[PDB]
């Protein structure tokens, strides 16, 4: 049966030979492709990409800083995982007219809308215990309690907090499906930079489906991602057609090092790839 | 023909579904994750193996326009797809004894037009409460076409207690590119027999709608999906329907110039040539 990367390669490809040329923010440019899906199985492998290194540390580290309702990116970066620090950056903070937020605040992003979604937004430092829905264990209890529910969702998309943040959420939303023991989660994703962040995403995901079935005594099944403006930038092009040179080698797994009982509990030291063997990362930027 | 894939996805979750239980009892052949395409280039997708309800469809869709959660509203117009879950018994089985009867809460309409706004009853004034994410759209296609943000969503956790019916449609999105508006909908729960074409047809509805108002062609509808499922008792009747060939669709035509999405009426639209299947 072929490789889960095909999928993703496949998407590469289909965006260099019929995406159009699209404009953004930065002045870059994009080739750009509206609606795609890809699909991951989780069953005995984890999908890491093989033919470009996916930083896994900062997957790890960014997904239980989520976990913990954090939107600090210096507690973040203090990890040595440096990929929300110009968006938390005194600059780029003040070049959103938020000249009195504190360096690192990034505002009511995942880890606060995962957590607290509705609460009222102070700062990152603020104690938010009970206010809110918890949504991430709202998702676990119903796992556990109901699995057929057709309900299991985590939405980031807040209108209300949109302003105040420092970077709108690119997943929107994610759902959970469990059938036969086997916990799936699809991604809607509303804008994928498919050089750099997207398979940092993947990886998150299936991560977070790995937790959650862990903690609820299921078997992983399919990681579900689903794009909206799916896009390569100019500058990627040439970066991203050595990519596609590489045959991709046997994704790795994914080991869990000890039984943990609630979501919170996870710890960096509790993973473990097994089997890792990625071509040699090619930069690219942002 | 765009049906094809519609009609794909019927024959792929009966070669390919799981027996998956739900709340009705009633049991479903299911598959998580699947994506289709429909073009709106020149042709409008409202399926033609299968009759759909059309005047639903738009009175629907008005509806949700409007910003109403009346089911009441909605039935006057013909329409009783949502008056079950209005109902007195229904509203007295989630624990809403002192609501009025009609009163689905913040779904759709309300979402649409006051995102967070603190939601009383159906009656309510909410003028200038909450996000108008409706109008919010419309102007970010006018003024700044290749954002990315472009997105209305119905799917509020904090509103959920307080609904008789949490949302199929929690998002979609809108994108523009050479003068072409697409839609990309995901939709968590689809009943392929019933439900997903009256989706397909809805969102499709929307964004004609959408780019008459910003003066664009429509592009795409892609329409994406969590649990997509047949029940079983519906097995044998979609047997029968894949067995139809598929005939073109119809197209929609806007019988004026309407220059605010409010404006719209149910007189506004025709559809020209639609030759469907007898149910
Ligand atoms: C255009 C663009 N702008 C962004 O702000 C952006 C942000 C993210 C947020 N995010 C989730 C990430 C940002 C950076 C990552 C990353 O992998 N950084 C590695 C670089 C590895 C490489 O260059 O291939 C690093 O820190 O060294 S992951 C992802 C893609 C983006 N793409
Ligand atoms: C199993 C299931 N339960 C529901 O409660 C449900 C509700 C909707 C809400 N909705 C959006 C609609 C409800 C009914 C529609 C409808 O088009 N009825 C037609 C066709 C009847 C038929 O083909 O048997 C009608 O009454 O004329 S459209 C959709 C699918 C559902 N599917
Ligand atoms: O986790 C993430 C975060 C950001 N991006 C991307 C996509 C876009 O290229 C850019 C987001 O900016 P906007 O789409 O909001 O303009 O960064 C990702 O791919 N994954
Ligand atoms: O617009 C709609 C509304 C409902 N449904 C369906 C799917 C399910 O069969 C049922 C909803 O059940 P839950 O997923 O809410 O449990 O109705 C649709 O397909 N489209």
């Amino acid at each position: 049966p072929p490789h889960g990367e095909l999928q993703y390669l496949g998407q590469i490809q289909h965006i260099l030979r019929c995406g159009v040329r699209k404009d953004d923010r930065t002045g870059t440019g994009t080739l750009s492709v509206f609606g795609m899906q890809a699909r991951y199985s989780l069953r005995d492998e984890f999908p890491l990409l093989t033919t470009k290194r996916v930083f896994w540390k900062g997957v790890l580290e960014e997904l239980l800083w989520f976990i913990k309702g954090s939107t600090n990116a210096k507690e973040l970066s203090s990890k040595g995982v440096k990929i929300w620090d110009a968006n938390g950056s005194r600059d780029f903070l003040d070049s959103l007219g938020f000249s009195t937020r504190e360096e690192g605040d990034l505002g009511p992003v995942y880890g606060f809308q995962w957590r607290h979604f509705g609460a009222e937004y102070r700062d990152m430092e603020s104690d938010y215990s009970g206010q809110g829905v918890d949504q991430l264990q709202r998702v676990i209890d119903t796992i556990k309690t109901n699995p057929d529910d057709r309900r299991i969702i985590m939405c980031a998309w807040n209108p209300r907090d949109l302003p105040l943040m420092a970077l709108p959420p690119c997943h929107a939303l994610c759902q959970f499906y469990v059938v036969n023991s086997e916990l799936s989660c699809q991604l809607y994703q509303r804008s994928g930079d498919m050089g750099l962040g997207v398979p940092f995403n993947i990886a998150s995901y299936a991560l977070l489906t790995y937790m959650i079935a862990h903690i609820t005594g299921l078997k992983p099944g399919d990681f579900i991602h689903t794009l909206g403006d799916a896009h390569i930038y100019l500058n990627h092009i040439e970066p991203l057609k050595i990519q596609l040179q590489r045959e991709p080698r046997p994704f790795p797994k994914l080991r869990i090092l000890r039984k943990v009982e609630k979501i919170d509990d996870f710890k960096a030291e509790d993973f473990q790839i097994e089997g890792y063997n990625p071509h040699p990362t090619i930069k690219m930027e942002m």
